[PDB]
């Protein structure tokens, strides 16, 4: 349904914006794609308008990417990464007012197959 995780730790003070998202999660993760999921935060603070969406290297900024989401959606499949290379996705919210609280989490890619079984 629709349920928590433990309160909020975190400064919160006057905010008209929602919070970070559930979660930061990464699945079928490669060498240079990845797969990302988070939740609804409890932040809401309105009715969301969808979550902005941000991939980029660990201290790279400059590939860093500016995708938006609906309030559908919670997962993304990145891609144009590096093999074996750390990578922090940040997974925001967007409401009727703008955007709040960031969820970034360090991931570093999979490993690259490089052919199927290794050829």
């Amino acid at each position: 349904g629709s349920s928590g995780s433990s309160g909020p730790q975190l400064v919160r003070t006057h905010e008209d914006v929602p919070g970070p998202v559930g979660h930061l999660s990464f699945s079928e993760i490669l060498d240079t794609s990845l797969k990302v999921s988070w939740q609804e935060p409890g932040e809401k603070n309105g009715i969301l308008t969808g979550y902005r969406i941000s991939w980029e290297e660990y201290n790279r900024t400059n590939t860093r990417v500016t995708h938006y989401l609906p309030n559908v959606t919670l997962e993304y499949r990145v891609t144009g990464l590096t093999a074996l290379t750390t990578y922090t996705i940040e997974v925001a919210a967007m409401t009727s007012k703008g955007q709040g609280q960031v969820s970034a989490s360090t991931i570093s890619s999979g490993v690259p197959p490089s052919g199927p079984s290794s050829g």
